[PDB]
Formats: C-alpha cells, structure tokens, sequence
C-alpha cells in the first residue's frame, strides 16, 4: 500500500529500535535510553542523522509488552546506536548500528 508514510523523527527512531530488537539475538528487549538532540531540512525521503543509546530491559526480546512497560534492568547493558533514519517509512529503512563498546 502506502507510498508515503511519514513519521516524526522521534517516531522514526522508536520504530527503528523496534527493528533493532527484531533483528537482534539478545535475550532481552532494549529500549531508548537517550536520543541525541539535532535541526533538519524538511524533506522526508532523505536520511536524517540519528545517534542515541538503548538499554536492556527486564522484558524478553520477543515480548509484546509496549517498551514503556518494560522496566530498564538494574545494571542493564547500554548500547550506543549511530546511523540514519528515513522519515518516510514507505520504502527504504533505517541504517543504524548499535554497539555496547561505543561509550
């Protein structure tokens, strides 16, 4: 269907994290911890820089609980994620690498 489904930048990031959890083989669900602030140009099909951290929650990676319902684990791993999102979800996708050693 859609050829143009545009998310806000924050939504695009939450959606990418959903993706990142989906492709991962970690036991637990990771959740947005801190999104770095950045200013955009206003075209939805061009990649927007993102960088942010995620932290391990007490939820199983495949939980269907909403991430906001998944408490961060005490002592939880934090990974820093860098790359781009594309606001137009319709096509293309984010390009983000998460790394526990990028601190």
């Amino acid at each position: 269907g859609s050829h143009m489904q545009v998310l806000s930048y924050k939504e695009a990031v939450l959606r990418a994290i959903d993706g990142i959890n989906q492709r991962s083989s970690d036991a637990n669900l990771y959740r947005l911890l801190d999104l770095d602030p950045r200013t955009m140009d206003g075209d939805p099909d061009t990649p927007k820089p993102v960088s942010f951290t995620v932290k391990e929650t007490v939820c199983p990676r495949t939980t269907q609980q909403s991430p906001e319902d998944c408490d961060f684990k005490k002592d939880g791993l934090v990974k820093r994620c860098m790359g781009t999102v594309t606001l137009n979800q319709a096509r293309g996708s984010f390009d983000i690498s998460c790394d526990k050693d990028n601190k």
